[PDB]
């Protein structure tokens, strides 16, 4: 087979949900695992943490059907709530938690008819100016919304913008408009995020809503997720397929955008772009051959990636190659790239296999 | 459901494939499907292509299995030829052509021993510096493996760095060190990708290759796929799910990125980087809102993008967006991106429906 896989640690993902809870021990934490748990696989995850989590969020119906099949009766919430007049039968039936953050949102919702009472969380608009209501409407929403016959918990939910950054203005700001609404009777509050869960205490309110920090990867600026006590989740591992002398002056890849000014040792790796590895992947950029550190050299293609060996002569075709994983941040290749760990894990295709251990 | 669907025109994919073969009548053309033919559906695209093409080219044995199952006697072309010793056998269950490119792979071949004689492509390496031999390997491989009992046909096989380019150096260099060799005995000859099958006709040689410009999607660095007169096989259409009203001075989106400098109306749309769509797209990134141009404004998030509407004044929730297809070219968006239409195409996740238009 193409020397090419993606290794799931299940236990890492459970370690870190304890860690986000040992943030606010008292307090409860969804498990966020839209898009497929992050390129991890939502149905393994969902498994490993059945009994672990206090809930689980999602960004559309697809997923939280997926999750309700795995899971009979754990709380699920709809991130972005629902998208059509046709969902909100399904969501009775799969007992969702909804979101209403658009006045057409909640018209629809009002529209459905509902015999069966579901959780309802009101999502604030506190900055994001993406999703949610101004304070204004959302006290609309509360007053048409808490005496009604098919809302069970009337809740509130908001979105950091920049909590990721160490002493971003916006942060206290949202902060404090978030509690500009505490005289509304809520059962329920969510604030925070990976970062906040981390950084915020003052955020944690009833619900965390941890998920990239429970892959393993960095919510933040300016620590790293090994400074943070975070396990890797994913390890992309791959295979030196060829090994080419270069000599000065020749150019690699596509482009010619590479050339050798010493005589060059360059491996070809089994990873490229439709993996969901970056095709813009800069020369510099870290992976790690036979568990030492080497640099990209060439343009990165569909199937296949370049890497200069040059100072590493024992390096031979069939060595494993480690784009990321516990040897070498997702996060570092990610920032190299110019994205975040989000984007690396998120991308990576469905050729790629996944194994699962402990 | 999410509203967010990849339709894709396979009836565009015969025009460009039937394109290509024009380039070179009394010539063949292999359909490049690797990829899950760029993110099209290897099923469905080989399927359209069942009758029309004369071969197909994969870049691993997996990709190939699926083509094989879906077409019992098509020529099917390993670009990178087999991984590991253990494939062979099943290469030749599946009767593959065959790609010899390294001094490894080619022992290991030998060394298989296999039931049946197969088609052999020998790789030369002309310029691109990762896979296949200098000119005197391939003559000493072609020594070899000329009247070997397992080799059907010998055939050479080189790959351009810069046929997107006008008139690169590199280009008449590989062509040069491609044509070196055709003194020797050689069954067929294939040197053409997309950008050579349509600029480069002394590279046409026996088996075109062309990949990308059967999607609809230029191969060339100056001229657009609309000018080459090819038809864009896939639209990836979104919808506003939101839209808000944002004064001067607020920001949109993470890290505060965008700015409003006069009163805003901003949209979200339900499209974004787990999606496939390229998490760093700047502003000023084009969409179509109903069919009318427009930009992006702040981070692309994993679920969610957003745009500015502000000269849109009627533009809904509920509107069409257009990521692109026939409005608007992937070829556009991926420039504005920093990248090709190969990586926005190809990484289309699995979470997007495809639908198959007829
Ligand atoms: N980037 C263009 C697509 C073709 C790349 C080709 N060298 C491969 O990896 O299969
Ligand atoms: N880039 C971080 C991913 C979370 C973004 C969140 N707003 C969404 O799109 O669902």
């Amino acid at each position: 087979m193409r020397p090419l896989v993606a290794t799931v640690d299940l236990s890492a993902i459970r370690h870190n949900y304890a860690l986000a809870k040992r943030c606010a021990p008292q307090r409860q934490a969804f498990a966020v695992v839209k898009a497929n748990a992050y390129g991890h696989g939502a149905r393994e995850v969902v498994t490993a943490l059945h009994d672990d989590a206090d809930g689980f969020a999602v960004a559309c119906l697809e997923e939280a059907a997926e999750v309700r099949a795995l899971h009979a009766s754990a709380r699920i919430l709809l991130l972005e709530g629902c998208f059509e007049a046709s969902e909100y039968a399904l969501a009775g039936q799969l007992r969702l938690d909804l979101v209403i953050q658009g006045a057409e949102q909640g018209e629809a919702f009002l529209a459905a008819g509902l015999d069966i009472p579901l959780n309802v969380w009101l999502k604030l608009d506190s900055g994001m100016h993406r999703l949610g209501f101004d304070p204004a409407a959302l006290r609309a929403w509360h007053a048409r919304l808490r005496s009604h016959p098919g809302v069970r918990e009337l809740n509130l939910i908001s979105h950091f913008a920049c909590a990721d950054e160490r002493n971003h203005p916006l942060t206290e700001q949202q902060l404090e408009s978030f509690l500009g609404l505490l005289d509304l009777d809520f059962d329920q509050r969510s604030l925070a995020n990976s970062a906040a869960v981390l950084t915020i205490p003052a955020a944690h309110m009833d619900w965390l809503r941890p998920g990239i920090m429970l892959y393993g990867s960095t919510p933040l600026a300016d620590l790293s997720a090994a400074e943070l006590g975070l396990k890797p989740a994913m390890s992309l591992g791959a295979q030196l397929i060829s090994l080419r002398e270069v000599a000065v002056g020749e150019s690699v890849g596509y482009g010619a955008t590479w050339i050798a000014e010493r005589p060059a040792r360059i491996g070809t790796v089994s990873c490229g772009y439709a993996d969901g590895y970056p095709r813009t992947a800069p020369a510099g950029t870290p992976v790690l051959v036979g568990g030492r550190r080497a640099i990209l050299a060439g343009r990165v293609s569909m199937d296949m990636l370049a890497v200069d060996l040059s100072d590493l002569p024992e390096a031979r075709v069939g060595d494993p190659v480690e784009l990321w994983g516990a040897g070498l941040s997702v996060d570092e290749v990610a920032r190299a790239c110019g994205t975040l760990g989000y984007e690396l894990l998120s991308k990576v295709t469905a050729r790629v296999p996944r194994r699962y251990s402990h």
